């Protein structure tokens, strides 16, 4: 039906996080509590101040983000919020259809503003869906300020919500993207500023990514906005 998806999330919510598991679309998740703070990965764990607590706060992680078991996900969408290719489609699949049917309710998504579901089979609880900028290697004044936006508005449903975990993905970067090195800057600017005053609402931001490039680039600048030394 269409709104089998009402009950799926009330029958997930009834559940304790152990019972969760067993419905989960792979049995590989990762829990939280094995993912590295930014302060163990920069002691080899497998002008900003530095903060103690920050570093227990950020995390990167190169993985599956479909398969971290945290509060919610971000799905960096297309307008239409019904998948489609790349990790979107990825995360429509995992979830399995009632993460679709859900969409299918909601309105389309305006560039840098995010809106929230249900998780369903995902170990994630919720997914966040958010609609970045198209920069063409070129990112206006205006589009880097649209991609600050979906990870601001992304944050504030997590605060809606009173979730307190979230995974990001690297929003807006691929083939006619945002530059790499560049939305990194801004990724890692807006969470110091956004943990400094909203420290206590959560116990992890994760910068998940899945290539290689981006890792290196997030592992090189976090010493800068998240000095550990």
């Amino acid at each position: 039906t269409s709104t089998d998806w009402k009950e799926a999330k009330s029958f997930l919510k009834g559940l304790s996080d152990k019972q969760r598991e067993e419905h989960y679309f792979c049995k590989d998740f990762v829990r939280l509590k094995k993912i590295p703070t930014w302060k163990e990965m920069a002691k080899g764990v497998a002008r900003y101040k530095k903060d103690k607590q920050l570093n227990e706060k950020i995390s990167l992680l190169r993985s599956d983000i479909t398969k971290l078991e945290v509060d919610a996900i971000v799905n960096a969408a297309n307008s239409s919020l019904l998948g489609g290719g790349g990790v979107d489609g990825c995360i429509h699949r995992a979830a399995g259809p009632l993460l679709t049917d859900e969409c299918r309710t909601l309105q389309s998504c305006k560039t840098g503003k995010a809106k929230i579901t249900g998780g369903y089979r995902l170990p994630a609880k919720y997914v966040i869906h958010t609609v970045g900028p198209i920069a063409y290697g070129e990112p206006s004044a205006s589009q880097a300020a649209e991609l600050r936006s979906c990870y601001l508005s992304s944050l504030d449903l997590l605060l809606e919500h009173r979730l307190r975990s979230v995974a990001f993905p690297c929003i807006s970067t691929g083939v006619f993207g945002y530059p790499c090195e560049a939305a990194a800057e801004i990724v890692l600017a807006t969470l110091r500023e956004w943990l400094e005053q909203h420290k206590d609402k959560v116990d992890r931001l994760i910068i998940c990514v899945f290539l290689e490039k981006d890792e290196d680039i997030y592992r090189s600048r976090l010493p800068h906005y998240f000095p550990v030394a």
